[PDB]
C-alpha cells in the first residue's frame, strides 16, 4: 500500500540507506511489519527511549517493550512506506507512512510519520515518531488517547 | 531563553549546529520564524515548491505558501525557536525542535514539539513539512485551530 505523495523527493536514492546506520534503521523498519515487540526490542540499547510524540514517553528497553506490546494488542502496522531516510552523526531520520489498522473496528489509515532515531554503536538509544494522532482516531473510529 | 533542552537530545552540542550549506540555510529560516512576517520568510522558497503543517493541507505554489504562513501568523506568535537537533543528505534538511507559539486571541502559550523536513535545490525551499500533534496544541492554547483554519486550507 506504498503509494508515493506528490512532494517526495523525486531521486530514489533519497529513500535508501547509504551508510550502516541508515541500514539499520531501514532493517527495524522492515521488521515493524511484524507487529512483535520482543522482536522489536532486540534492535534497542538499554540506555533507550521511545515516543509516539502525541503519547507519554517509555523510558528504558523493558518499558519500550511493553509500551509497543501494548501498541500490538489495539493495532498492526500492515505496512511501511519510507519516502526519506538520512543519517548524520548518531541520529538518523524517516519520513515515511504506516499504514495502520484498529483491530478492534477493522479500519485502516495511512498515518504520515517523520521519525527519529538516536543509535551508538548499532544500537537504539532513541526512537520518536511525530504525527497527528487525532487524525488517526478519526480515521478508524477509536479514541486512543485514553485506550 | 524560553529554550530548554529535553531529556532526550543528543549530548552532542554538534547535533544541534549547522556543518552543511542546506544546513546553514534552514538555521537562518528557523531564526527569520520569529520576525511573524510571511513577506520576509517567502524570500527563501522556490517557485516550484510547498508547505504543509501535516495535520491541515498543503499548499502549492509560492502565493498559497505566502498565504498561509500570512494566515497562521495573523491568530499566534512564534516566540522562541529552540533546534535541537539538524542534519541534512541529498536535497533534504531535518530539524527536531520546539517552536514556543503564543495564540493571539487567548493570550495562552504553548512548547509545540516539532518534527520538520525542508527540502531545497540551489539554496531556495522546495518542500516544507512539519509534524506534531495538532490537537494537544488547540487544547493548551484553548483554540481549535482545525476548525478554524483546516476550512481555511
Ligand atoms: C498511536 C499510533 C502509533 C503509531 C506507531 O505504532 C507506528 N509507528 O506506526
Ligand atoms: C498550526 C501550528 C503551526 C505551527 C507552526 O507555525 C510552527 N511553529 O512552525
Amino acid at each position: 500500500k506504498c503509494e508515493q505523495p506528490r512532494w517526495a523527493s523525486k531521486d530514489p536514492a533519497a529513500g535508501k540507506a547509504s551508510t550502516p546506520d541508515e541500514k539499520i534503521v531501514l532493517e527495524f523498519m522492515d521488521a515493524l511489519t511484524s507487529n512483535d515487540a520482543a522482536k522489536l526490542i532486540e534492535y534497542f540499547a538499554e540506555d533507550t527511549m521511545y515516543q509516539n510524540m502525541p503519547l507519554p514517553p517509555a523510558y528504558g528497553r523493558d518499558a519500550v517493550e511493553q509500551t509497543l506490546a501494548g501498541l500490538f494488542k489495539v493495532m498492526s502496522i500492515d505496512a511501511v512506506c519510507v519516502f526519506h531516510i538520512c543519517s548524520c552523526k548518531g541520529l538518523v531520520f524517516t519520513e515515511r507512512v504506516d499504514v495502520l489498522r484498529a483491530l478492534p473496528t477493522g479500519k485502516s489509515y495511512n498515518l504520515s510519520i517523520l521519525g527519529v532515531f538516536q543509535l551508538t554503536d548499532g544500537k537504539i538509544t532513541g526512537w520518536r515518531d511525530y504525527f497527528d494522532l487525532r487524525e488517526f482516531e478519526e480515521a478508524v473510529d477509536l479514541p486512543l488517547r485514553g485506550k
